[PDB]
């Protein structure tokens, strides 16, 4: 049958520091799909649905900062990311069929975005507080990235885990085009480890 999916939602997430790592410390230069999945689920999470992050726009110049601990951690600095995402019903939770109420969950998602998320938002790690704000589709599409006009292949990046502790990790060639990273689905990734 055709599967339900929500409208697109759009959010601006910003922070002074970010640390996106490869679970398997220096940051990747841009967020992993996994870290973005984390941020959208901190905005609003129910076992009834699954948030699907489809696209991110890297708005700011990529800059890093070093922190020595006594022994180095390299962070991104002064980050702004616009995330496009939607949700679908969670087919791993068939028992929650009576809660599959699209108007209910779409309304709550909009309210949750507007008030900066129902939970604390972190940029890849707990010491890196993020700020979530509401943007519209229009703002998403028209905001100019620092990287507009060029593409960069960031090489192979951690994408996400698969669970029944993880059963699989997924990695894939990640290319930022005009600042835009359009995600592949897990099963379309270049590399799967069991």
């Amino acid at each position: 049958g055709h599967m339900y999916r929500s409208r697109d939602f759009y959010v601006r997430v910003s922070g002074q520091r970010a640390l996106f790592t490869n679970p398997a410390r220096s940051s990747y230069s841009v967020p992993t799909r996994q870290a973005l999945n984390g941020i959208v689920d901190a905005i609003y999470y129910k076992p009834t649905f699954t948030n699907i992050v489809t696209e991110v726009k890297v708005i700011n110049q990529i800059q890093t900062e070093l922190q020595g601990v006594r022994s180095y951690v390299s962070y991104l600095s002064d980050v702004v990311y616009l995330i496009k995402f939607h949700f679908v019903w969670n087919e791993d939770r068939k028992d929650l069929n009576s809660d599959r109420l699209p108007a209910k969950h779409e309304a709550i998602m909009e309210r949750s975005i507007r008030k900066g998320g129902r939970r604390d938002v972190f940029l890849g790690t707990r010491e890196c507080l993020g700020l979530v704000d509401d943007i519209s589709q229009e703002e998403y599409e028209t905001t100019v990235s620092y990287y507009n006009g060029v593409n960069i292949d960031l090489g192979i990046m951690f994408h996400s885990f698969a669970y029944p502790t993880p059963l699989k990790s997924y990695f894939t060639k990640t290319v930022m085009k005009n600042g835009v990273i359009t995600f592949k689905a897990q099963s379309e990734c270049d590399i799967v480890n069991t």
